[PDB]
């Protein structure tokens, strides 16, 4: 019963939730994310859900109901492949760290080892980088200390190959036939909740709360917070990679794709502010235990749960208990999370292709070794700078683009009455409208306004003091790119490729496949007023 907790908590709310709140305060990034879960991530949940639900399609066959805007279902595959090439490399960080996680002096409490460098610093006798986790996080698993920057990256690292590898071939058997445990789906919130507990009871933590309950607005008055928001909103719910519409692709006709969206998306606002008050108290307590700001003593990257969650473990009666059920519990997170975006990534190009549905197991293999090969670029010596890259780009502003995209092609060119009207025959009742007004004018506004910021506020991509170079902002936004012309690319075929006058052309663009008999008659919805004053 009720298997919608082990959907509603992912990799995102664990691992990047985190550091998108660290990196912009406390509450000043809990304001725009609520506000953007209540205006766009909540109404498109919903849309995406209904949307697959009703059409029986994928991300890419979806797009029969206004065939202009199947660019926007190839967009979020191509978003969810370039995101799988480093969301696999942190389920390989959660393998390395399980296998590291199995002796009874945990690697990232003492600093006499060999990833050390002559510049340690201990506070069981600060820079936040010469830390016993940090120095293991960077030298011990990353090897980061072997790379000069995003120009000089060395080889995939061995260790980090072997656990990519495995992770690659689990997800290969995981996907390879199946279509698709309780405990996995809970023990996130056991973890999580043992995490609170521990952390408010922790030793300097009541600063980190402070720090994390405190609203600063000159932080709101700038644009990286909401932009940040809106992102890992799109990140967690899965809304713009073709998740939820591959997902709902089985879900039965009579299925309440409403109270799903509801509860998912509560599940998604409470775990992350569970989730960011358990950090920001280990975050307080680091503060506290090696006598620095709350500001400075942790890294704003991809890896900030790999220094916070085992400097929490670090600290609990029997450690090694906990490293092994915390690091357990992230590994099959991630592999969850891994498993549904190929899943999404391989009922999307399988139902546009038969001939890729027919072969599954080849396809499975082309889809994974492919993500494998790219994933050796973020497990190099350098390869955190290119994660940094994909993260930072893969899903930006061309996730907030693709969602825009879909609100709009469903709630203007295909119809929000016509889409209400195919809801309520789903389930039996009209969306409302609210749903109504969100999906129509306040969630495409808010996401234009986003994605406007986005692109004209851009700063400069960094890492902890490091400046990329000006060609990786370049190759940033070639990824970037790379899927929001999919969009107009595909407008352009779909017109040069219709038979007809220019009139005939946008019919047949905007009219669903279903009924292109219209055409001739000469009865386009769209073509009259009363379709688009249609609230
Ligand atoms: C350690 O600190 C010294 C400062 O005297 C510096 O010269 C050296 O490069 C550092 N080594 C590292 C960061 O590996
Ligand atoms: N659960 C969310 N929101 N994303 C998970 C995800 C997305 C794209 C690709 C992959 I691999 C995994």
């Amino acid at each position: 019963l009720l298997s919608v907790v082990g959907f509603a908590v992912d990799l995102a709310n664990v691992w990047r939730f985190p550091y998108l709140c660290y990196k912009n305060g406390g509450g000043a990034f809990l304001i725009p994310y609520t506000l953007f879960l209540i205006i766009a991530g909540m109404p498109l949940f919903y849309m995406e859900l209904a949307l697959g639900q009703y059409n029986r399609e994928g991300a890419a066959t979806v797009w029969k109901i206004c065939p202009f805007f199947k660019g926007v279902g190839y967009a979020v595959i191509l978003i969810a492949l370039y995101v799988g090439f480093y969301y696999n490399v942190i389920i390989a960080w959660s393998l390395y760290y399980l296998f590291s996680s199995f002796t009874l002096n945990l690697p990232w409490t003492d600093c006499g080892h060999t990833w050390n460098s002559p510049n340690c610093t201990d506070p069981k006798l600060s820079k936040y980088k010469f830390t016993p986790a940090a120095e293991f996080y960077e030298r011990g698993v990353l090897h980061l200390h072997e790379s000069s920057g995003i120009h000089d990256i060395g080889l995939p690292q061995w260790q980090l190959l072997l656990c990519l590898m495995v992770v690659v071939i689990v997800l290969y058997f995981s996907l390879w036939k199946g279509v698709k445990v309780w405990i996995t789906a809970t023990l996130p919130y056991f973890v999580l909740f043992v995490l609170l507990v521990h952390g408010v009871t922790l030793p300097g933590a009541s600063n980190g709360i402070n720090a994390y309950l405190h609203i600063d607005f000159y932080r709101l008055k700038e644009a990286t917070v909401w932009i940040d928001a809106a992102t890992q909103i799109f990140f967690s719910l899965g809304a713009g990679f073709g998740v939820l519409i591959a997902f709902a692709s089985y879900n039965k006709f009579d299925n309440n794709c409403y109270r799903d969206a509801l509860l998912t998306s509560s599940i998604n606002c409470i775990t992350s502010f569970v989730s960011g008050f358990a950090i920001f108290s280990i975050l307080g307590y680091m503060a506290h235990e090696h006598k620095v700001n709350i500001e400075d003593v942790a890294t704003e990257g991809a890896g900030l749960v790999f220094i916070l969650y085992p400097e929490a473990i670090s600290t609990l009666s029997g450690s090694t208990f906990w490293a092994v059920v915390f690091f357990v519990m992230l590994l099959a997170l991630g592999l969850d999370s891994s498993m549904g975006g190929m899943e999404a990534v391989i009922t999307g190009l399988a139902d546009d292709f038969q001939v890729l549905k027919r072969h599954r197991k080849l396809f499975t293999f082309g889809v994974t070794f492919s993500t494998f090969l790219l994933a050796l670029f973020c497990i190099t010596k350098g390869g955190i700078y290119v994660l940094t890259l994909l993260d930072t780009f893969a899903a930006g502003t061309s996730i907030l683009f693709a969602v825009l995209m879909e609100a709009i092609g469903v709630s203007w060119f295909y119809g929000v009455d016509r889409f209400s009207n195919d809801i309520q025959q789903m389930m039996g009742f009209r969306p409302g409208l609210y749903w109504r007004l969100c999906w129509k004018f306040v969630s495409p506004a808010f996401l234009l306004f986003v994605v406007v910021v986005s692109i004209i506020n851009f700063k400069p991509l960094t890492y902890d003091d490091y400046i990329f170079p000006p060609w990786a902002n370049w190759v940033g936004w070639g990824i970037a790119l790379s899927s929001m012309v999919l969009v107009p690319i595909y407008v352009i075929y779909k017109f040069l490729s219709t038979q007809g006058s220019l009139w005939e052309r946008l019919a047949y663009g905007i009219t669903p496949e279903n009924e292109h008999h219209l055409v001739a008659q000469r009865d386009i919805r769209q073509f009259q007023l009363q379709h688009w004053l249609a609230i």
